[PDB]
């Protein structure tokens, strides 16, 4: 399932956005694999989050 | 929302049962705050998990 409305309010693409994505995010909830898709924490109740996805809320993860 | 029949089915509650809480259990989905609601693979459809919360299928994450 998805959380439209929180994708939408955050522009959320399943593309990176020049070198930043989800995998290097600290929101990002990584999946059982590197190229499963995971959860955000900022997004609730999705879990069809792409590794190589990106959004506003992006943070880079220390 | 709540998935009520999941919950219903894995005996859900809202505290933990002998240290054992979903903010420890592999299937846990952190929300923004380590005390914010979560979800959880186990019981889908469902964004108001609560950290401190407990289920039959809690499993330790590693
Ligand atoms: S905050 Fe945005 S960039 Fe970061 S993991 Fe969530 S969806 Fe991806
Ligand atoms: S499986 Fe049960 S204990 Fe684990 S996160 Fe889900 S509700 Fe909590």
């Amino acid at each position: 399932g998805t959380n439209a409305a929180m994708r939408k309010a955050f522009n959320y693409q399943d593309t990176a956005k020049n070198g930043k994505k989800c995998s290097g995010c600290a929101q990002f909830v990584p999946g059982a694999s590197p190229t499963a898709a995971g959860g955000c924490k900022v997004i609730p109740g999705d879990n069809q989050i792409a590794p190589g996805g990106y959004c506003d809320a992006f943070i880079v993860k220390k």
